[PDB]
């Protein structure tokens, strides 16, 4: 996927 949010 992308853009991997934090927690």
């Amino acid at each position: 996927a992308t853009w991997l949010p934090p927690r």
